[PDB]
């Protein structure tokens, strides 16, 4: 046979996508956590979110958008389901329009933003005392992609209101813009965004979607522990 | 220790670069060429060329020659373990970055694939001719054959005037060195990972048949003299001794 290999770091968001992908793929893979718990510098993981790589037979491939779209085209047997409508359907162009939108979420900044200024931040999972250590970019720059951030936000809700016409984001099956999905929230809950953009009084539609996600057999077997700072 | 762990293809341009700067710093690596004898459509590695290596080293993941390399050059620090590139306050170190930029900047992707189509360009090719033939319209790919010559001969221009420039640095190479006496490479004594670029090189557009066109017979004598000394090296023997043999799978 040939194996499927997975090299990645078990709390990079990237890697989250590919891995989650992955389940719901129903895909063998040999997959190796290189992360260790502590740094050298004597750091656990949550210190250290400042590119995962993927060996198919002869195949090498890098960045988690790039694994994703080479596991999608390639494992095409009738038991193994799709996360993207044909190339041609009437369902892609929107489907690839939200995966582009979501994909262009500035994590970096988010996380980054998180941990300094954490008043922005409301229940952040994350310890204090990484804000002090890390204070040895701008609360301007960072208000600005918050804002963003709801702006797009906004759009998943108002898109999600179709419920009845139960479904998912773009249709009936789970999708690769569901994990994109999926993944991102869960990221800001452990930022500490969470409060801010959904819950009690706001996007109702999208507070259904996440806690609906966190019940997922697939989602909870591969993300369930990954914002449990306990655990390495 | 912490394992090197160096997933690549045999014969690709990059991980030659790669390996070949693993056996110059004298590194412990776990190579897997995860190449096969023959593709799907029972063709050999010399039918199959279009390669992206990746490195793990304990927590790091690197993907592609250039960054690996920097890597490699960057954390590995023993004092028995060689440096490939002059501190970055030598004298030297401007040289050395200049032709690094030089050489890794050439597209040796577009002079394969203007080997595989075109081989009325090359000049005794080790390809086989047979990898060609099987690689309102009538005046569109007329067009495109236009197109992808003009480019390719540019590109072959362009090798012509980086390769005069190298020739010219041997050329000083040769006049500050007694010709009894430890011959320097391109940009000094020491080998250098500009040397890497250019051996590698060498020895691929040799495959391809672009050699006796840029060296050989009066042009180029110090290049020429140059590659002939690279493939006496031990450790250029040792790793890409056999990558030109298209009877080795």
């Amino acid at each position: 046979e040939v194996k499927l290999i997975l090299y990645h770091w078990t709390h990079s968001f990237s890697s989250q996508k590919v891995r989650l992908v992955i389940a719901e793929k129903a895909l063998k893979c040999e997959e190796h956590d290189v992360s260790l718990p502590l740094s050298e510098h004597n750091e656990p993981w949550f210190m250290r979110l400042n590119v995962p790589v993927l060996i198919h037979g002869e195949n090498i491939i890098c960045e988690a958008t790039q694994i994703i779209d080479y596991l999608e085209q390639t494992f095409l047997d009738e038991r193994t389901p799709r996360l993207m409508p044909d190339k041609e359907s009437m369902y892609y162009p929107r489907v690839q329009h939200y995966r582009e939108l979501l994909d262009s979420l500035p994590m970096d900044a988010y996380t980054h933003g998180c941990i300094l200024h954490p008043e922005l931040t409301v229940d952040s999972m994350i310890p204090a005392y990484a804000t002090t250590r890390i204070r040895s970019d701008n609360v301007k720059y960072l208000k600005k992609i918050l804002d963003e951030l709801e702006k797009v936000l906004d759009q998943v809700e108002t898109e999600l209101q179709r419920r009845n016409e139960q479904p998912w984001l773009c249709g009936e099956s789970f999708t690769l813009v569901d994990v994109s999905l999926a993944v991102t929230l869960h990221r800001l809950k452990f930022l500490g965004f969470a409060r801010r953009n959904w819950g009690n009084g706001k996007r109702p539609n999208l507070e259904t979607y996440y806690e609906r996600v966190l019940k997922r057999k697939t989602f909870n077997k591969v993300l369930g522990h990954v914002n449990n700072i306990l655990i390495s």
